[PDB]
């Protein structure tokens, strides 16, 4: 242990993932009691990583926490209750951090309760969707960073293809996942400029096989779902690696055109237009 | 292509209209002899745009002074401008928080300020002008910019509320398409403009070449009349040749066979 040292990542991590990054890790997972969160956190517990899960059911996470000390965790604890609260969400990462003895990752997956409806006149659905969803995850970002600046870590970001390109049916569920992308991309170019080094990995996933999803599309959407295993883990790949976006989606023809090459470029030109 | 006389007689409102790229379109709305109910804090600023407006041959011109932040105001504005016009054709949603160029640390009132302001608003005054704009099959102009499509460093707060105006608005005009209301929804991408805001908040961080607020107030006009879904106006040529994304669109299209 005080006899050990080195490094996980050399030549070629940048771009091949090991399990072995994730060795001795600590990590948050929001949203963690189902769907990917949960598969997440088993991953997590498999490459011999530390966690600390959330979700309001104290019942469903109790059950993700002893099947996640089974797995191999390096240690596996819970809090459980809602980010419609910004007090809890910023005493969860403090009581998170004070568990594992600091954080490397910070994984932000939890959403509000959706279902796929036209809109009318639902403002409060619009209001709980941009706090839970968006406001809640800057508040964790904020809690989060003085151990992630500590440790040189990584904020995964939970998106969808609905934070990237329009959908009817939607709109207060991706108007809250593109306000992820316009604030954790911008904070990323601050990152860089301020040589801040903690990674922002954004998520951008399509239909995936949870029990919410199935449920949610049920004779509305008749669209193919890709597992929430292997998304579970794509997810872990991408911010280990320190990628800035991981696509997710069954189909072939979403992974050759989801990418925005015009945005990298236009991006890129004003790095010559900003003082110190 | 486009025409003055296209919102002769028009019933339209403007938020965030006392000043800079709002003030603007107000003047031009008045010279094509619309009817306009402009929106601002500032009932003096106001007065002026209203006096100035009626100067230019507007049909009627009228102001209701008050905060965006208040979601009842925003409510209770559209109606109230409503009973003043006889009805809306075109609802210009223009307002913004004041925003000054700084790295994020902790200001999540900021955050919740912005996406209050910047969007929420926008959200509650546009379900209340719908009714309205159904009956004369209205436009919903969203003013933007290009931190609402590409990242940009030191707007942080700003950049995520004008990425929410993109998700919700090009969200719902897929609705309107397949509900078949006939209300188009314009969001309009912009550069740096010459607004004495933005003058002030760049200098000694950024310099440009900064695009005429006149000539911006008009193409943001243009592509409303023209129910255009999206507007880009930008200085740089580079700009317009890669601000558009066609892959999003095609992809668009694909999963509209899915329902
Ligand atoms: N499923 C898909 O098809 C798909 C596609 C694209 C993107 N995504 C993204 O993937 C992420 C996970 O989705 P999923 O389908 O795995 O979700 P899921 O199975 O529905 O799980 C949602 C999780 O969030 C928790 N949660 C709900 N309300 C909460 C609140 N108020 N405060 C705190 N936590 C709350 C839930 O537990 P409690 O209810 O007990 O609180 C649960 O742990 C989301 O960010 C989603 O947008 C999923
Ligand atoms: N100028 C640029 O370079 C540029 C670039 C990209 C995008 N845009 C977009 O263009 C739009 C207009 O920009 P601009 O430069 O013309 O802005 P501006 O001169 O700063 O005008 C802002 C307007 O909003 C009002 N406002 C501010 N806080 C308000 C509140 N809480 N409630 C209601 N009204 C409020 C202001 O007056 P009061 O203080 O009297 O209320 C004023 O009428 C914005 O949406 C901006 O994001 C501009
Ligand atoms: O982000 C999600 C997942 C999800 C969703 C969102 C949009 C549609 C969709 C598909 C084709 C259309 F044409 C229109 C809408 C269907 C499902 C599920 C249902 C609902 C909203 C959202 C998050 C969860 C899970 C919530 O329970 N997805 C799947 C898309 O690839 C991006
Ligand atoms: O949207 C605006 C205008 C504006 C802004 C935003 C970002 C930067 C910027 C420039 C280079 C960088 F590298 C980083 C940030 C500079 C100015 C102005 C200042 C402030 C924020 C925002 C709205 C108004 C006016 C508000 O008063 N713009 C101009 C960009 O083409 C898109």
């Amino acid at each position: 242990a005080s006899m050990t040292g080195g490094q996980q990542m050399g030549r070629g991590s940048n771009e091949e993932f090991r399990p072995e990054m994730l060795q001795g890790k600590k990590v948050i997972v929001t949203g963690a009691s189902k769907g990917i969160g949960r598969e997440m956190a088993y991953h997590l517990a498999k490459m011999g990583a530390h966690v600390v899960v959330t979700a309001r059911s104290k019942e469903t996470l109790q059950k993700v926490v002893s099947h996640c000390l089974e797995l191999g965790a390096a240690s596996a604890h819970y809090i459980a209750g809602t980010m419609e609260d910004m007090t809890f969400a910023e005493q969860f990462v403090a009581q998170a951090g004070k568990l594992m003895g600091g954080l490397d990752m910070l994984i932000l997956n939890h959403i509000t309760n959706t279902s796929l409806n036209l809109f009318h006149d639902d403002i409060h659905h619009v209001r709980k969707s941009m706090e839970v969803n968006f406001l809640s995850y800057v508040v964790l970002t904020v809690a989060a960073l003085p151990m992630l600046k500590q440790s040189n870590g990584s904020i995964v970001v939970v998106s969808s293809l609905a934070g990237k390109v329009a959908y009817p049916m939607v709109a207060a569920y991706s108007a809250s996942k593109f306000a992820l992308d316009g604030f954790f991309s911008s904070i990323r170019k601050e990152y860089s400029v301020s040589r801040v080094n903690v990674s922002i990995t954004l998520c951008v996933l399509g239909l995936i096989d949870t029990e919410t999803a199935m449920k949610a599309v049920s004779g509305i959407v008749h669209m193919q779902a890709a597992p929430k295993e292997e998304c579970a883990l794509e997810i872990i790949k991408g911010g280990a690696l320190r990628q800035e976006e991981v696509y997710y989606d069954s189909s072939r023809w979403t992974t050759l055109l989801i990418r925005n090459p015009c945005r990298k470029i236009l991006e890129e030109l004003y790095s010559t237009s900003y003082n110190m």
